[PDB]
This record gives C-alpha cells, structure tokens and sequence, in this order.
C-alpha cells in the first residue's frame, strides 16, 4: 500500500497533462494507471491515451499518407510525368510506419516517468474502492487479483471513452476504429457506419488504399452528414467526397450484419437495401468509458448521457474525486482535455482557481479536403442573438483549375453578431484549413469584429486572405429566420 | 480628336492602380481612366494590364512552386507505402509554364471586360506620363517624343507604376536575365545560377531545382554572409540548410564580378573572389527598383526620395497637392496586399469623406520556399532596440510526418518575440509547410494587440504546426537592454 497526493486512473490526453504538472509544478506525489504500456490489442489505448495510441495522431498520418492519391494525379497538371500503371498504395507500408512512431511515443512516456520525481506509472486497471483508495487489478474483473493499494488525498477520473456499437443483429462481425488502425490489408469494400468525423477520416483514408476494384461507401441515417459542423461546408465536403470515388447513402442505417461464405459481410438496411463488404465499421459515437471504475462504490453521479458528472472546474459530488476529458462527455478533444487537467492541478494545489472554457474552440476535420472550424454555426447564433450576417466565400482555387480536381471549392464563412460585428464563428472548408484557424482561435478571445478581419493586410497569394476580404454579408438572420436582406 | 477628360487618372493598371480605379467609379461614382502599356502578360513588356502581381509575380510564381513541391510530394510520398516507377519519372517545363500562361491569360481577359462593361472606369493602352499638374498624356512608347495617342484631363493624378528589376552593371551583362524572362524560358535550364539572397532569388532557386532536366544543378550566390536579411535569424539559417538538403548550392559571400560565353554558348561567371561557375541561364534578382524614369515628373516637380521613390506622406500625397502615389513606386513595402490597402484608402480619403491611412507596420507577409516562411511583425534583434525587455518564445523541431516522409531536415520553426514588459507580441515568425496560411490570422491578432497569453490561453487545434502558437508559455530567451541572454538577471 503506497500514498500519494493525486492517484490518475487513465495515462492520457489529460490525465499526464495532471499528473506531470501536478508533480512537476507543484511538487506533489503523483500514481498514474494505465491497462497498456503501448498501443494495440488488446486493449488499443495505452500510456499516452486514445489520441496517442488509436486517435489523432496516428490518423492524422494515415490520411497524410492518403492524400498522397490526389497529390499523385495532381501533378500532371504542373507537368509532372510518370507510369501511372506503376502505382500502388502498399497499406502494410504504412500501419508499419504508423505503427513504429506510435510506439515511439509510448517508450518516451516510459522515459518521462522514469526521469521525473514525484510521478509513478502503474500497469493495470484501475477503480474506486473507497474515496481514498484507489485499487489496481490484472483485468477490467472487478474480482480479479489486487496489484495495489494506492490511498489518495485526491483522485483524477480520465479513462476517456470507447466507440459505441448498436444492438443490431450480427453486431459482433463489425469493427470499430481501434481494429481499423490494425487490418492487416486494406479493405476492398468498406462500409463506414455515422456521419461524424471519424466515418469521414476513415472513408477517406479507405478510399485512398483500396486495392483495384474497390469500393468505400459511408452511411448515415439523417439527411446530410457532419451534424454540427457548418451547413454549407458539410454539403460541399459531401460533394467533394463523391467526386473522389466514395458513395455516399444518406438516411440508411444498417438493420443486421451476417456472414458471407467467402468471410465478407452481408449488410441489412432498414429500407431494405443489401450491402455486401468485406469490412463494416461502426463509427457512430464515442461512449464515457465509466464502467469498469466502480463508481458505485463511493457514489459518483453520471448524468443521464453516462458521463461523469461535473462542475466547472471538474469536480464531481464526490469531495476529492475529479473528472477531465471524454469521460464527462462534453468536447471530446485532447487540447481540452489537456486543459481541464492543467485547470484541474491549478486549481486544487496552486492558489487560483482554473476553469476550461468550452467556447470557441478551434477544431478540424482531416477529412480530404479538411475543414477547420472555430466557434458559432450560424443556426446556433441565430437563436441566441437577434440579427446574425454571414459572410461567405466559396469557389475553386486557381491550383485546382489546373491541377484538374475543379470539384475543390475551397470555402470560408464568417457569422456575425450583426448588432456590433463581433465575430460568433468561423468555419473554413480546403487545403491548410485546420492549419489557417488556429490563429482565428486566438482572434475570438480578442473579441474581434469583422472589420478588423477586413482592415487586416492579407498575406497573398493564400485561400486564408479570403478571411480579410469579406466586407458585404451574403445574408442574415433576424429574429431566427434566413434572410437575404434586412427588414 | 477630343481629350477626355476625369475626376482620377491612374498611371499602371495594377495591384494598387485597379483597387484604386475600381473603388473610385464603383462606390464614389467618380470617372476614372486607368493606362497601362500591355493588355496581356509576357513580352515584350511582361507587365500588363493587372499589374507585375498577377503577370509576372505572386500569381505565376506560386503556381510554380506549386509545381515544384511534386518533387517532394513524389519522393515522400514512399514513406507513406506509395511505390510506383521512380525512373519514369519526368518535370516537363513546357507544360508547366503553358498551364500557367493560360491561367494569367484568363485573369487578364477578365480584367479587359470589367473595364469594357463598368461605368466610369476606362482603359487606356500605351505609356502615360505627367505633362501638367492636370494631364496626363498616353503615347505609344517610354520615349517622351513618340506619338501622343491621348491626353487625358485629370482632377485627381494616381501614380502606380509599380517596379522593375535591378540589373548590376558589370561586364557581361547582357547574358544575364531577371525574373521577367525566367517566366518564358522555353526550356528549364540545366544549371542555373540565381544571384540575390532575396525571397526571388530563394524562390526561384526552388523551382529551378524542381524542374532541372538530369544532371541539372541551382546555384544561389549572395554578395552577404546570410540569406534573407530582413527575416527571423534562425529562419534564414534553416532554410539555408533546408534548401542545401534538397540539392541547392548556396554560395554566400560571393558576387559575379563578370559574365562571358564559352565556346559553346554556356555562360562563364567569374566572382570577385576569382572563383567561376559555368551555367545555362544567370538569373539576377539583387533588387527591384521603382519605375519612375519615363513618368517626366520633372515637368511638375514632383519629388523623388534619395533612394529613388517618389516621395509621400502617410496618405499618399506627393508634393504636389492633388498626385498621389501608391505601391512600388513609393519605394517601402513592395507587396501586392499593400499596394490595395494604400489604393482603397486614398480613394476613401479623397473621394470618400473618411480619411484613413495605411498601416505599415504588423503586415503579414510570406517566402514561398520550399519549405516556405510566414511572418508578421518585428524580428528580435530590431525589437531589442525599441523595448528595454525582450523575450522569444521558440518551438524548432522536425514534424512526426517528416521523420516518416524520409525529409528529416525540415524542420518546422516557430518564433513568437514580445515585449516582456507588459507581454505584447511583437513578431511571429515561421518556417515550415502551412507557415503562409498560418500566419495570416496572426496578422489579425498583432492588430488587436494580442499579447502572449491570449496565444497561450488559446486551445490548440490538435495535430497541427500551427498550435505550436498555442503551447508557449516560457521565454527561451531574453533580450535585456540590447543584451541576449537565457535568462533575466
Ligand atoms: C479515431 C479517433 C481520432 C481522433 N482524432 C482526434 C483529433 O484529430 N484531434 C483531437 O483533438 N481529438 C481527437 N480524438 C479524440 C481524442 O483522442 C480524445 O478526445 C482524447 O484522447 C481524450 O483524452 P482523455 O484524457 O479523456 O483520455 P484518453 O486520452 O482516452 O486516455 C484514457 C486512457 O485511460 C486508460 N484507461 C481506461 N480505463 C482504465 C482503467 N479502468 N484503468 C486504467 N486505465 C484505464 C486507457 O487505456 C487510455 O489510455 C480522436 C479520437 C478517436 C477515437
Ligand atoms: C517575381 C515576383 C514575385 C512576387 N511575389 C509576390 C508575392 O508572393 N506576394 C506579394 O505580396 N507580392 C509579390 N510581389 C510584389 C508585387 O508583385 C508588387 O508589390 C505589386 O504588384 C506592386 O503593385 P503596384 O500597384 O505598385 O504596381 P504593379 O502591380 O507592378 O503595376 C504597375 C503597372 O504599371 C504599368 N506601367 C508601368 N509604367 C507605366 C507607364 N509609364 N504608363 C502606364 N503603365 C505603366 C506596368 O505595366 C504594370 O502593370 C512579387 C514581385 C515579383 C517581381
Ligand atoms: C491506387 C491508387 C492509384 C493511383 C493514384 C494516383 C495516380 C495514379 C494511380 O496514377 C496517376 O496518379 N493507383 N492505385
Ligand atoms: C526530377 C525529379 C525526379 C524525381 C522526384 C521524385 C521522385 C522520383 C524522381 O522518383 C521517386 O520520387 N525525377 N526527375
Ligand atoms: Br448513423
Ligand atoms: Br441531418
Ligand atoms: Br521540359
Ligand atoms: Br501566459
């Protein structure tokens, strides 16, 4: 049995961005738990967390490796002359690639904790035995064998989540990402089950490695994908994913799966539809991963969604025990999951409160093209304020007309607070758009108007001067209803 | 034959001269006459109608490095598992610039109808100088005695001519080209030396490496020990190795000091220091100097800098009450974005009723290199001067992506100089795939006087370059009354 100021069940996003300022900061003992030391099966996450292991950053190096399709036949337009017959996406390349630079960032973890005082990395699986006992165990079985004993003065909740998976007949013949990382050959059919971005990122990075013959199709049971992004850039990115090969059904869902002879998957829609894949993969949400905790043994409260509850600055009902990132299922994105945690050690050890804010968050999705997106959507603005402008640009960049892919509309809108010009979001849809927002992130905490976007110099030629040269709004919203002109 | 006659005369139908005659007739409904020499880009005069920008600047020159980053994006595409037939592979030059005279082609035509469809604004061909205080007079050559073609009555005088290429005056002289004639070179030189340490030179540099037919080599050489003066220190050290690492020749400190033709028609450059250099083209970009030889100012007295600029207060005004001058010819910032900055506000100053003046400071600006460099503000050595305490927050790393593309020198670097006093941002300044498109919102910030905090109270957009602004929170160094040092005493 060991003590310690602050026990971390989860080695991730946020739980070492606590742990490691929590010891290095401020001096104090700190226990981290992780079930992994590195990534992969069995249990995917690891030391370093979802994003590390199974999550943006190998993701982010898989679709640079499929963007490597466009860049391939673009550059013929500029001249470039090769076999195109000669060409092949060699998957097990890549996972290989892939797999040694995650793994890469697992050993330096291992480094970290070996190199710094006051921080103690232990294997296992983690749960609440009392509010100040935290037990370490072999499994996720509540009844399998003690490994520690760790008392806590404090307790740090920040196991993440899990991909959700429908009850759906033949559930158990589908994958989610986690396997996705790890095929062993690139899908010649794929089915990509949600409209969020992992489906999108997965699409497309299938799209890029299929073998010849091969086939990508996402689905999605509403109407139009990417629910809460911006409504005209989730419409062009739907555009611009069909003219790469990927098809698109809107308003399906799968109803059962079954297994071929041949070891394919035989898909039922609730319309009746049929689909056969060789691979079906689930990416319709991302669950709070609360259950293997025991949070009923000390009495902490989820909501009604299953996150842990919490107030601003994490606190659950619980006195000493806090919750960070995915599991209170707000933004599940590491930046504020690394923030609530640093918010989180300020707060507790140091003398000044910290709270994470939850607005205006810049975000991307690597989708091919990418969207880079901060703050309002203009039907959220249009029911908090009266009279909401939108300004909109959107056409194909001059690279574009030559390099042959006229479909890439590149898009950029700001919405407005009409009233004052302040600017609510910014949503950007092309080549470096998650590369142009981040600084619009740090325009929002200026309270920037729109007149200080278009009284700013562009940098030229760029698609991010188009941000500084919208003057005129393309429409309103008034009262909550869209409108061309003023009343 | 009549004179005609208009509220605002524009002299170079360019980046400034167009924002200027556009803004004037479209929203303050005044009449407005624009001349320029050519209606389309290329020879004889390479400017033309839209100016050096879109003719024979920014537009065709980032298409071609464009281009160029193919020879990268094929190469590292194998990290990624992409395997095709290295051998087959060829730049064909020829389709490049044909793709890229298409493009500029098209830009000029549309520029030909807004002038033949809008009220008020007009077109005229040939070359204008200044006669009185009130005409302008357009004739069919620079020579003040070819033929008139009109006189153009004007309240109001815009001059914006923009620049043109400085050319040494060493013996040989005549082998040498500038970036003009590197547009319509019918065939990518074999090996070609680029003489300037300016983003030109830089820039050409990469796209010469890029499209050398086989056993080609680039050479840059700079008369200075450093590359890119003006820029971030550690920027222009990196992308000296950067562009070394990818098969570029730097010759620093040296200069030609002559040209002559072997036998064969190749050219023999000899340097100063005696060293020599046998290349296909020299491409000399040592400078770009205002255009004002054939505008005849002295017929109304208008005053040129000692440098050479016509001279201007912060609205644009000469010292003559109603000529105005705007862009290149003003001899400060030479960029495209300023230029349209300075035309729209002497439109709304003169025409307008809302007097405004250019900002000259904070403007973002980009080296499209290859990697290429984004930047706003001042470098730190300048700020060290101003402000009393300075500090430099640096992130210098080469990215995940690159340690699998196999191009492990490029190394994306990202600077943010403040004033430690009171935390404002002084300069930020980056190197690195992405840095133009990530500095222009910088630019918007540094305009709200955005210090290092709200950088750092900002949430990164994960996994970027550019978030790397975001996770600064600790000076790597100081400036302290001019004096560098890790840390403040
Ligand atoms: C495919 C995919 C792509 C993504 N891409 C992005 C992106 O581009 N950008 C972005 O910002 N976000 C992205 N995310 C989201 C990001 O990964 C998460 O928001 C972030 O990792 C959550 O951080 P966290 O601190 O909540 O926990 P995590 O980082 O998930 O870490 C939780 C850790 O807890 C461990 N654990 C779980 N239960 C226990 C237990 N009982 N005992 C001990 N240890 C336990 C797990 O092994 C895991 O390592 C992506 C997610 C996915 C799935
Ligand atoms: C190779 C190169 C690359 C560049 N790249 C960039 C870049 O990436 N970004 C950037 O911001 N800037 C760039 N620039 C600079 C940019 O092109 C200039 O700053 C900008 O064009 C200047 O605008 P201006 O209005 O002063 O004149 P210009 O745009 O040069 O227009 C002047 C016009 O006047 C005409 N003219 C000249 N004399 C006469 C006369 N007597 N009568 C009538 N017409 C006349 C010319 O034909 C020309 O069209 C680049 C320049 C070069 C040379
Ligand atoms: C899978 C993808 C490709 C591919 C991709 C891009 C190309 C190309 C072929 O030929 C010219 O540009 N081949 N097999
Ligand atoms: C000039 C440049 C090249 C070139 C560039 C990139 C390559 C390549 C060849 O083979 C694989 O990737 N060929 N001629
Ligand atoms: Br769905
Ligand atoms: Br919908
Ligand atoms: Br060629
Ligand atoms: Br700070």
């Amino acid at each position: 049995s060991k003590a310690f100021d602050l026990v971390v069940i989860g080695a991730g996003s946020g739980g070492l961005e606590a742990g490691w300022n929590a010891a290095t900061l401020y001096g104090k003992r700190v226990a981290v738990v992780d079930v992994q030391t590195s990534h992969g099966p069995p249990f995917y996450a690891a030391l370093g967390g979802t994003c590390v292991n199974v999550g943006c950053v190998p993701k982010k190096l898989m679709v640079t490796g499929a963007q490597y399709m466009d860049h391939l036949r673009e550059s013929a337009g500029f001249g470039w002359e090769f076999d195109g017959s000669s060409v092949k996406a060699n998957w097990k390349k890549l996972i290989a690639a892939k797999n040694e630079a995650v793994l890469d960032i697992n050993k330096s973890y291992e480094g970290m904790f070996n190199d710094t005082e006051g921080l103690d990395f232990f294997l296992g699986w983690g749960s609440l035995e009392s509010k100040n006992v935290v037990v370490v165990r072999e499994t996720a079985d509540p009844k399998s064998a003690v490994k520690e004993r760790l008392q806590a003065d404090h307790i740090l909740l920040a196991t993440g989540s899990w991909p959700q998976m429908p009850a759906i007949p033949g559930i158990e013949h589908c994958i989610s990402s986690n396997e996705a990382f790890y095929l062993p050959e690139p899908p010649r059919r794929v089915l990509t089950v949600g409209g969020g971005f992992i489906s999108v990122e997965f699409a497309g990075i299938f799209n890029a490695y299929k073998p010849p013959g091969g086939k990508v199709t996402l689905c999605y049971r509403n109407n139009l994908i990417l629910r809460g992004f911006d409504e005209t850039i989730r419409e062009e990115v739907t555009k611009q994913l069909t003219a790469n090969g990927i098809e698109i059904m809107t308003n399906e869902n799968p109803a059962k799966v079954s297994l071929n002879t041949d070891g394919s998957k035989h898909v039922t829609f609730e319309s009746g539809k049929t689909l056969d894949v060789d691979v079906v993969m689930m990416a319709i949400g991302r669950i709070p991963r609360t259950n293997d905790l025991q949070l009923g043994n000390v009495g902490v409260k989820l909501t009604p969604k299953g996150g842990v509850q919490v107030d601003e600055f994490s606190r659950t009902n619980v006195p000493n025990i806090y919750a960070i990132g995915d599991i209170t299922d707000r933004l599940m994105l590491t930046p504020v999951a690394i923030n609530e945690g640093a918010a989180l050690v300020d707060t507790v050890f140091g003398n000044k409160p910290r709270k994470t804010d939850h607005t205006r968050v810049a975000s991307a999705v690597f989708s091919i093209p990418p969207i880079g997106t901060c703050g309002l959507i203009e039907e959220v603005a249009a029911k908090e304020f009266e009279k909401v402008a939108v300004y909109m640009s959107s056409f194909t960049p001059l690279m574009h007309n030559i390099s042959g892919s006229k479909y890439k509309k590149f898009v950029a809108k700001i919405v407005t607070n009409h009233s004052d010009g302040t600017v609510l979001g910014v949503h950007l849809l092309g080549d470096g758009a998650p590369e142009i927002i981040q600084a619009v992130g740090v325009c929002l905490r200026l309270n920037a108007k729109i007149s200080d976007f278009y009284n700013t110099i562009g940098v030229h030629p760029t698609s991010a001067e188009e941000l500084c040269s919208m003057r005129t709004p393309s429409y309103y919203y008034v009262k909550g209803e869209k409108m061309e002109k003023l009343p």
